[PDB]
């Protein structure tokens, strides 16, 4: 599976929609409850994550470090905005796989989404 972890559902809708669209199935969370108890049902292959979880008990790095901790094999790729850059390279220094920056192409998603599943 592939689990896309993000409050700000427009996003979430458009980075789920590319994806199932390349033929990938689908799961979405929008906080760290809701992600955590997605994953503890089904360990997905591939989860993104939104950097900010506005809303959640657990930011995006505060569960992307939860999510590591449970399941280091997991991959997890942040979603971030502009001037998040140094927030993005603290995920991956804490286990993120990779960063996509809104606004975001399609190609882009699946790329790094493709890339994120060969390594395993």
């Amino acid at each position: 599976d592939i689990l896309v972890v993000d409050d700000e559902v427009d996003i979430r809708d458009l980075v789920a929609g590319i994806l199932s669209d390349e033929g990938h199935e689908t799961r979405t969370a929008f906080d760290a409850d809701s992600a955590l108890a997605a994953i503890n049902d089904r360990a997905p292959r591939l989860v993104f994550l939104d950097i900010w979880l506005q809303g959640s008990r657990l930011d995006g790095l505060a569960l992307l470090d939860e999510i590591k901790k449970q399941h280091p094999e997991l991959p997890v790729v942040m979603i971030s905005g502009h001037g998040n850059i140094e927030t993005a390279v603290s995920a991956i220094r804490r286990g993120a796989y990779d960063f996509i920056e809104k606004p975001f192409k399609a190609d882009r998603l699946i790329l790094v989404a493709e890339r994120a599943l060969e390594t395993s």
